[PDB]
């Protein structure tokens, strides 16, 4: 396959989402550590209110109960592009994503992209426990 890619700019946050029915947790990682962690109280998803919340939505709640699952959530920039991709556990590169999107639009800061990815989960921040 390709020998690699070389984007002349690139700038990245890795978004977990850990839902758990007491909690549901949001790390904003970059470099292996998180920049920015909240966490809301939990609720009773279906898998495709997993996807909402991931995509920012408000979904409907589930009064079920259910085991601890992991979805991780990638922004990525250029100058030019902006990605936004949702995986069904971690990142691996031989598997699907369960939602992909590309924005023409790109960032020249840093902080204009990790402003424009907060943005995303603005509603969720509101909820925040700590506040
Ligand atoms: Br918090």
């Amino acid at each position: 396959g390709p020998l690699g890619s070389n984007p002349a700019s690139l700038y990245r946050i890795d978004l977990f989402i850990t839902f758990t029915d007491e909690l549901i947790t949001f790390d904003y990682k970059v470099h292996g550590r998180p920049v920015l962690t909240f966490r809301i109280p939990g609720f009773g998803l279906t898998p495709a209110g997993r996807m909402l919340v991931c995509m920012g939505e408000k979904p409907a709640h589930s009064p079920f109960t259910s085991s601890k699952s992991l979805y991780h959530v990638i922004f990525t920039s250029t100058c030019n592009s902006f990605s936004f991709t949702i995986y069904k556990g971690r990142y691996r590169s031989w598997k699907k994503p369960i939602h992909d999107e590309l924005v023409d639009r790109g960032y020249t800061t840093f902080r204009e992209f990790f402003k424009a990815v907060r943005g995303y989960h603005a509603d969720y921040y509101k909820q925040r426990l700590i506040h």
